[PDB]
């Protein structure tokens, strides 16, 4: 697909069985998701953004579905207001901006 | 261009006759700047990140170059650790998300 930006550019993803809404965020390193229980050791990390800082825990090896492409990664998980596949997830989907 | 994602799509603009160092950001609202002086009147602004709030100075009607594309349209200036180019000014240059 190709996604135009006059609204934010989201999608349903889906992610330890679950489907949400996430953001395709070419600014963002990470992938941050809300408060939700994965499989697996986690640690701890924090990860930061305008406003400063937040603690999460690094899932690593996590399936996400997005927009209908499977992608394997890191996943952090803590308290976003919006989940966010990061760029470390998009690549694997293929995704370039272009202009 | 085709931008892909395995490292930041860091761009450069020109802003106030200065060259900086830019985040091509789908997941902005907003265009958001270090600070710098910029002419004529601001209006206030709160933006949201992922770590809380941050207050900026918001300017109309700015003329910025992005990648050798000229815009002209708001920007905010504030603490922020990145400049980033938002959607506000990512449609202004014609750029799409695509995959
Ligand atoms: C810029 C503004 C207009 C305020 N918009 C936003 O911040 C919205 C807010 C939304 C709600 C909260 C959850 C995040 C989303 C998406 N973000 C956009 C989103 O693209 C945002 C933009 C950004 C990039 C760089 C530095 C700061 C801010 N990225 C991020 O928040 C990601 C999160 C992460 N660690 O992966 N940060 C970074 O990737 C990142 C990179 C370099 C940095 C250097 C110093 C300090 C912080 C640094 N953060
Ligand atoms: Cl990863």
């Amino acid at each position: 697909p190709q996604i135009t930006l006059w609204k934010r550019p989201l999608v349903t993803i889906k992610i330890g069985g679950q489907l949400k809404e996430a953001l395709l965020d070419t600014g963002a390193d990470d992938t941050v998701i809300e408060e939700m229980s994965l499989p697996g050791r986690w640690k701890p990390k924090m990860i930061g953004g305008i406003g400063g800082f937040i603690k999460v825990r690094q899932y690593d090896q996590i399936i996400i579905e997005i927009a209908g492409h499977k992608a394997i990664g890191t996943v952090v998980v803590g308290p976003t207001p919006v989940n966010i596949i990061g760029r470390n997830l998009l690549t694997q989907i293929g995704a370039t901006l272009n202009f």
